[PDB]
């Protein structure tokens, strides 16, 4: 509340609390972190990214997004913990220090603010954005099906009332298009990570086509290693593989888009648990979840800095 050291990380927060947290963090570490507004949501809420940097101009960067699906509260909660962690570990953790000294990290805690607000205000289990239209009384698009990657292919719904509705056209949702333009304009992203929940999976592309990516052996080995690191803390077991072989066909996904943009290290994490609580994971699981995912992510960043 008054300081990031006083913020309660072991609990779930509303949108305004998370946005206040960002300003506080910026205030305390003006030299490391900045807040950028890359757009406004459908209902007009600002869309913010925190930039963590030790300088340089256009350094190679790491993108991380959380909360694209609003009801996955463990993701926004993990995001706020990561933001604090970066500031704590810079200069104490040799590894993470080496990463920040040469690369920038861009963190989008609440990718879908309108749906997050709605999860607190009206329906805890809403997952889509809140865009509306004409030929339907139904609202919203599944933002992870709106990217320009096999857009409209099998693995998405064409019905507006579906929970997996892909939208009118690729990039129709402003929350997605804001990310697209920002990443394209930067052009120096080397890693793209999207965090969702639940199922305990670490996936790589693709989900829209059975075709194998050419970087399959390396991605798989990085995935393996990351999973091994994650499990190391609490023994949480993840499986890993390409989206389509692992889950099922799904089109218009984030990481398929990023990888096709030339961003090699593109992975999606599906956090705890495996179904016992599902979207409604207990607040007592926030910290342990965050701590173990951090080891997973750090592992991918380390490989990135190195390759």
């Amino acid at each position: 509340a008054r300081s990031t050291n006083t913020f309660n990380y072991a609990t779930y927060h509303t949108l305004d609390e998370i946005y206040d947290f960002m300003d506080l963090l910026v205030a305390e570490h003006p030299q490391l972190v900045s807040k950028l507004q890359i757009g406004r949501s459908y209902e007009g809420r600002p869309i913010y990214v925190l930039k963590f940097s030790t300088g340089g101009s256009n350094r190679p960067a790491i993108w991380i997004d959380l909360g694209i699906h609003s009801r996955e509260w463990i993701t926004q909660a993990t995001g706020v913990w990561f933001a604090k962690k970066f500031t704590e570990d810079y200069g104490q953790d040799p590894s993470f220090t080496a990463i920040l000294d040469s690369m920038d990290i861009f963190l989008e805690i609440v990718t879908n603010p309108d749906g997050f607000a709605f999860t607190h205000s009206q329906n805890r289990l809403w997952r889509k954005t809140r865009s509306v239209t004409s030929s339907s009384l139904c609202v919203g698009v599944d933002a992870n099906r709106n990217w320009d990657a096999g857009f409209g292919k099998a693995g998405a719904s064409s019905s507006p009332c579906s929970e997996t509705y892909h939208g009118k056209y690729a990039n129709s949702e402003v929350e997605v298009k804001s990310i697209v333009d920002f990443v394209k304009d930067h052009g120096n992203f080397k890693a793209f990570l999207s965090i969702h929940s639940y199922s305990q999976l670490l996936l790589y592309p693709y989900g829209y086509t059975t075709q194998s990516i050419p970087d399959k052996t390396e991605l798989n080995q990085v995935a393996k290693s990351a999973v091994a690191a994650l499990k190391s803390l609490y023994g949480t077991s993840y499986k890993y593989g390409s989206i389509i072989t692992t889950i099922y066909q799904a089109s218009g996904g984030s990481i398929d888009w990023s990888y096709n943009q030339g961003i090699k290290y593109s992975f999606t994490f599906e956090l705890r648990d495996t179904g016992r609580y599902g979207f409604l994971l207990p607040a007592s699981q926030i910290i342990p979840t965050a701590q173990e995912t951090w080891l997973g992510v750090l592992t991918i960043m380390e490989h990135t800095v190195n390759n």
